[PDB]
């Protein structure tokens, strides 16, 4: 099985993952040159799920320029059928990679924290919370740290979770709610766990989340920047979480 994307022919090697009407394919242009191409069957999407795949093309666009922390979008073919997106392909996500890994080199996750902040302080500064944020969202590429979407449109599975959801989003039922999301997979490749792992009922932990009475887990590690930087992102009311640019100019990723 080929395809042609804007008059340019990409033989198939793999799916590396589908996604509700979406697939996502491991190509190869005549150069033999490796891409990752997000084919969308538009034959049966609403209205609003058509917007969301246009706003996700759009964003994915802008930010190009911006940030290398962002996936490269190289083409993309938008008919009343279909969607056909050409991307930068990536070894892995970091979800798969994380539960692959286990135990992680503090110099590794030094790199992959400062990539993942870079990433997310591009989006915030388009206006974009990203609000679900998950280590499936992340992508390794070039042994480096690159973001996949934005939480816009529809998200996928290779071939959801509830522990990464900021307390303030619990509560109303802000890009400090991605310090509180990013907060949760630091201290996942600090600790093994995340922070409500421990609590088993869903209507249970989602209360664990939101009960200041509740105090988070912080054992002693040998790295002191490390557990501060866990504390100021863990930290439940909005306006005394640590932002983007202050984690930015904190020891951890600024001095090693
Ligand atoms: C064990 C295992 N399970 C899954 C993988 C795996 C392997 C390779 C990749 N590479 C990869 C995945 C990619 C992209 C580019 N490269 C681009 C995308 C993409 C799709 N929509 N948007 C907005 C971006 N993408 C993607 O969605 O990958 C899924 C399967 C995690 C991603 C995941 N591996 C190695």
């Amino acid at each position: 099985q080929s395809m042609s994307v804007k008059g340019r022919i990409y033989s198939i090697l793999k799916q590396i993952g589908s996604g509700g009407s979406s697939k996502v394919f491991q190509v190869l242009n005549e150069k033999k040159q490796i891409y990752a191409i997000k084919y969308v069957n538009l034959e049966e999407a609403d209205n609003q799920t058509l917007d969301s795949y246009r706003n996700e093309i759009a964003y994915l666009n802008k930010l190009q320029q911006h940030s290398d922390k962002i996936i490269r979008l190289y083409d993309y073919e938008i008919t009343d059928q279909y969607i056909y997106m050409v991307m930068e392909c990536g070894n892995i996500d970091l979800n798969s990679w994380l539960k692959k890994k286990k135990s992680i080199d503090p110099w590794e996750r030094k790199s992959y924290w400062k990539n993942m902040l870079e990433a997310v302080h591009t989006i915030h500064q388009h206006g974009i919370v990203h609000s679900d944020l998950k280590p499936a969202n992340f992508l390794i590429v070039d042994g480096m740290l690159k973001l996949i979407d934005f939480g816009i449109a529809n998200q996928m599975q290779p071939d959801g979770t509830v522990n990464y959801m900021p307390p303030e989003a619990i509560k109303d039922m802000s890009p400090k709610s991605d310090v509180w999301s990013l907060g949760c997979i630091l201290y996942y490749m600090t600790y093994g766990k995340t922070p409500f792992q421990q609590i088993i009922n869903q209507i249970s932990k989602l209360h664990a989340i939101i009960d200041p009475n509740h105090e988070i887990e912080f054992p002693d590690i040998p790295e002191k920047d490390l557990q501060d930087v866990l504390k100021c992102c863990l930290k439940r009311d909005p306006k005394q979480r640590i932002s983007i640019p202050e984690l930015l100019a904190h020891p951890y990723v600024q001095i090693q």
